[PDB]
DNA sequence: TAATT
DNA sequence: TAATT
DNA sequence: TAATTAAT
DNA sequence: TAATTAAT
């Protein structure tokens, strides 16, 4: 189907950009480089009271 | 340790736009997450998907034969 | 770049 | 230590 | 004593 | 398109 795939190359297209805000945000927000940013998020994760602030989010990332 | 605080909320926010990513998913082609993963990465390795878009095939290899 | 100096 | 690497 | 993707 | 021990 070419007229649905399309429309699937748009749909990842967007939702790259989007991780790029991602980027740029963080960028903007912790005056960090993105990547030390997830360096020091795993080893935060491993910790009583990141799975007690919010135990869905630390959850679904040590699921990884 | 307030840095902590908002980088939570951070993720949250940005893990509620995975979850309208899955939403997404599940209204436009009418498919589970689960075969959309089976099937994604027995579409990016194909010509017309190198062919396509340049950066972003390179960047779906790239990172996952780094992660994995 | 990214802990490490 | 503290910008600078 | 339950849960959950994921495997087969 | 569901099932099921079994894994983590």
């Amino acid at each position: 189907l070419t007229r649905r795939e399309h429309d699937i190359l748009a749909f990842e297209r967007q939702w790259w950009k989007f991780a790029g805000v991602k980027e740029e945000a963080i960028k903007e927000l912790f005056s960090m480089s993105a990547t030390r940013y997830y360096q020091v998020l795993n080893a935060l994760v491993d910790r009583p009271e990141a799975l007690a602030a919010d135990p869905m989010l630390v959850k679904r990332l040590r699921r990884l």
